[PDB]
């Protein structure tokens, strides 16, 4: 009869079937390309990841992607010597937090005027570019991209 | 009659009732997961919130937060005597805007070489790892994440 | 018969097409569309991006990419003339298009010692080098700056 047919379509109109609704929590696949602008009241969720790991030193950088872009913080203390203008290879970036070009990540020193930078190429095998220091408690939080 | 139940359901489809359509300005409820790939062409608008307050001695740090990171901006003018490795504590960073893990914020003083930074800790008693310093122009813009 | 052709149309805008978003399926959406509850991307979110890399002045280049609101950006070049402490950097302004509403300060560090810089963004686009007079050296930085 009509009546039934109309009845399941008021059925989809209301929740459930291949629509999205106002309300109601939903999963909904395939590219979805918004031409206007988004707004959320709630929270966003990106795929995340997480990693930390001494470079070298006594260097520790610890990562946390958000989708393409990397939040870094730079940790630890300088153990041992480091020499100017030298790779860091007690332990790389693993390739998921590496970008597609190299990043310079400025930090600075505990207690006085310092500053360096360390950097991140694609290899994920990091520089730093400081003068030799074989000292100090290095600090710097931020960002780099991934893609 | 059946002719006005049909074209109500389609009154529905083209606009408002409770189902999303990809024209019109919508208010959607409900957790929605896009388990494809997004892409938005115009702004896409989290929570926001600002702040800005003198730590100490002269030093302003604004913050705005956009969802669960938070842009910052040293500012402001040192017009005492503030001590190497010391609390701010002439405001602390409200609980809104505190970090889950202390994030260091490095900055630069204006007209020499000289960098510092700024520790917001879980508490927003914010700390100066420069060395003493009563004078000068700092300055840095970033963003540290609030999770 | 009418009924028929309405179920047909009806029919196939909840399937596919029309103007309706489905829980399948490519589709573009206009619209200002407002999420009161919490979203998840489990796949890629891309925001409008574009790219500008120019010499502001004294050798230093500045590399930006916009994504939404955001810059990216990373400084590099060389200094090979003398820059005044607080000046403007000349040779080229940043664009328009990634000039900040407020100033931004971009702090970087030269290469091989422990020497900072920073360099303003102002509105204008006409970038100020804030480290002292110099003449030399290898300047870098990455991270981001708002536009709004």
């Amino acid at each position: 009869t009509i009546n039934d047919d109309l009845e399941a379509i008021n059925s989809e109109l209301t929740s459930g079937g291949n629509v999205v609704h106002k309300t109601g929590d939903e999963t909904i696949a395939g590219k979805k390309t918004f031409t206007g602008n988004v707004e959320v009241n709630g929270s966003l969720t990106l795929p995340t990841k997480s990693w930390s790991g001494e470079l070298g030193g006594g260097i520790i950088l610890s990562l946390r992607k958000k989708g393409t872009t990397v939040e870094y913080s730079i940790g630890g203390e300088i153990s041992s010597s480091i020499l100017a203008n030298s790779n860091l290879v007690n332990r790389s970036v693993p390739n998921e937090f590496c970008p597609r070009n190299r990043c310079s990540l400025v930090g600075h020193m505990v207690g006085g005027w310092n500053a360096f930078h360390i950097d991140i190429p694609s290899s994920g095998v990091c520089q730093w570019f400081g003068p030799t220091a074989s000292s100090g408690t290095p600090r710097g939080t931020g960002t780099y991209p991934i893609d």
